[PDB]
């Protein structure tokens, strides 16, 4: 990030400081969990509202020493009352505008936010599983501020869970008991613990819903395809991610070797002498290497991060991952319960600045062999039925002779979710009670009102809607400001919240309540449509059919003679 953008950065961190201050209550409260009790605060927001705040509820055991890489143990309950009006740490990551090392092992959180702990009628619980590639992200309120969603009668809660190689090694000796998927499994205890104890802030836990966006996406899309949480939640929002998408999972056996290399190892490949070695590193030490573990022709190969979700190489009773995600979708119980999906009008300008890092990128559209599905290929990408999926992927998004990167950010929007999304829509009716599926595709422009990704990608002056853009009109974050009510902006913060919080309520929107009348038609999708229809959300909501359609055929055409694996 530019030197410009970390000062602002720094008076900014400095003026959330002053102002949360400004916005703490001396009502503090005590809600009682099922491993203590818990203190909380009444915290207001720019628009004079009000919520209780507990922040910092454990839901395992820090995950230290021995039970590093290990799957979560459940807390230590306590006698007394917790204090949980500051947050705790985020989990060890790379600083994302400041490159430093930051967060702790000691991170497995969450946190609880509703407008009134006594409504005399439980109310639908929201949970969000924030995204950063696994690898980044937090459940801080100067990034996931509820102070939008609160002013709805809902719970709101924030999760945090393992990140990196510390959520996400693999070894496949089943000795040692590191499978893989501990953040996954994080999660699932973090459910568990919502689904136990919602009902002492004024939740209904027979009306949870689960939503995320980007990896928060595909986790959310994990919780709905692995037995352990059959029947924790009712509603699942994928938000421009789902498990099917090729970032979503990795097979990543043999990078915990590579780790221990790169931090200076020296013995054989075997699992338990490199667990050995991992498990005395300095955390931080680790995490600051995993940007040099993947090889060349693994990035070749779009091969996005080195540790993620994984197929787990044997089984143990906390499994989440027994098979690879197409195949957990065939017997998959989260494909019986309203479910709603989407994208935003441009996923792929999200890269701009990344191809001025590397602008030779664009020359990957003369053939595209690397983006096509990995299943269908090998490795070094020089086989001719390669070529030619290649060239159809070629034919869908190069425009002209000359392949440029607005054609290279139009492919990534569809390699990256859209084909993905498809995939995941076709093979799920044919696994499902029938329940609804409703699509949206989040397209309102606005650059008064930001959120801290666009710095992370030196995104502002842009025009057009990127990955992680819709992000802005359902949370708080440090960048925000209070915006008129006439504002196209605030608008869109009462639309996106007020369509998320009435799906969450009964499985569908038409929530009339709103400022948007109602000439919207809102069907879900049926098996025999062979075009999507999508609530378009600019500055008007109109239904319209997925412009992204056309595109996203020339891509199932890739399977023509593998149908069985698309």
């Amino acid at each position: 990030v530019s030197l410009m953008e970390k000062l602002k950065w720094k008076i900014k961190c400095i003026e959330n400081k002053f102002l949360n201050y400004r916005l703490t209550t001396n009502e503090t409260v005590v809600a009682e969990t099922e491993y203590g009790k818990v203190k909380g605060v009444k915290r207001l927001t720019v628009y004079d509202d009000s919520y209780y705040s507990f922040e910092g509820i454990p839901y395992a055991q820090p995950p230290v020493g021995e039970l590093r890489f290990k799957a979560p143990q459940r807390p230590t309950p306590w006698d007394g009352v917790r204090d949980c009006c500051n947050h705790k740490d985020k989990s060890v990551q790379v600083d994302f505008i400041t490159g430093k090392v930051c967060g702790s092992e000691d991170c497995l959180y969450l946190s609880v936010y509703t407008n009134n702990l006594n409504p005399e009628t439980k109310r639908p619980v929201l949970v969000y599983i924030h995204g950063g590639g696994f690898i980044i992200g937090e459940n801080h309120r100067d990034m996931y501020g509820p102070d939008y969603f609160i002013k709805k009668d809902v719970v709101l809660i924030n999760i945090q869970y393992r990140l990196g190689a510390l959520g996400f090694l693999s070894l496949n000796s089943e000795d040692l008991n590191v499978p893989g998927n501990a953040g996954l499994k994080d999660q699932v205890m973090a459910l568990r613990w919502i689904k136990n104890n919602c009902a002492n802030f004024g939740g209904n836990p027979d009306n949870i819903t689960v939503f995320g966006e980007s990896a928060g996406a595909a986790s959310t899309h994990y919780m709905m395809l692995t037995e352990q949480t059959r029947g924790l939640f009712h509603r699942g929002i994928l938000m421009s991610g789902n498990a099917i998408c090729p970032w979503a999972n990795t097979q990543c056996q043999h990078r915990a070797f590579t780790l221990a290399k790169l931090a200076g190892y020296k013995g054989e490949d075997n699992d338990k002498d490199v667990l050995e070695f991992l498990m005395k590193a300095k955390p931080q030490d680790l995490i600051k290497l995993e940007e040099k573990v993947l090889t060349l022709e693994e990035r070749t190969n779009k091969v996005m991060f080195p540790f993620g979700p994984t197929v787990e190489p044997y089984q143990t009773a906390d499994c989440v991952l027994p098979k690879h995600p197409r195949e957990m979708v065939k017997t998959a119980w989260g494909n019986s319960i309203p479910t709603m999906m989407g994208n935003t009008s441009y996923e792929g300008l999200f890269f701009t600045s990344i191809l001025k890092q590397m602008p030779l990128l664009v020359k990957e559209l003369e053939t595209c062999v690397n983006f096509v599905p990995s299943e269908l290929a090998d490795a070094e990408r020089t086989a001719p039925e390669t070529l030619e999926m290649g060239a159809k992927i070629k034919k869908a998004h190069v425009t002209g002779e000359t392949p440029t990167a607005d054609n290279f950010m139009d492919l990534c929007s569809h390699f990256y979710f859209w084909f993905p999304m498809h995939r995941l829509l076709q093979l799920r009716f044919n696994h499902t009670s029938g329940t609804p599926v409703y699509l949206y595709r989040f397209d309102f422009d606005s650059e008064d009102l930001i959120n801290p990704y666009r710095i992370m990608r030196s995104g502002r002056g842009v025009k057009g809607v990127s990955h992680t853009d819709e992000l802005t009109y359902f949370f708080w974050n440090q960048l925000a400001k209070r915006m008129p009510k006439e504002s196209r902006e605030y608008k869109t913060i009462e639309r996106m919240t007020g369509i998320w919080t009435q799906f969450a309520t009964t499985g569908n929107p038409y929530s009339n309540e709103i400022e948007g009348m109602e000439n919207v038609s809102w069907d879900p999708i049926e098996k025999s449509d062979e075009v999507y229809k999508c609530l378009n959300i600019s500055d008007e909501l109109k239904m319209i059919d997925v412009p992204e359609m056309g595109k996203i055929k020339q891509w199932e055409s890739m399977f023509e003679k593998h149908r069985d694996l698309f």
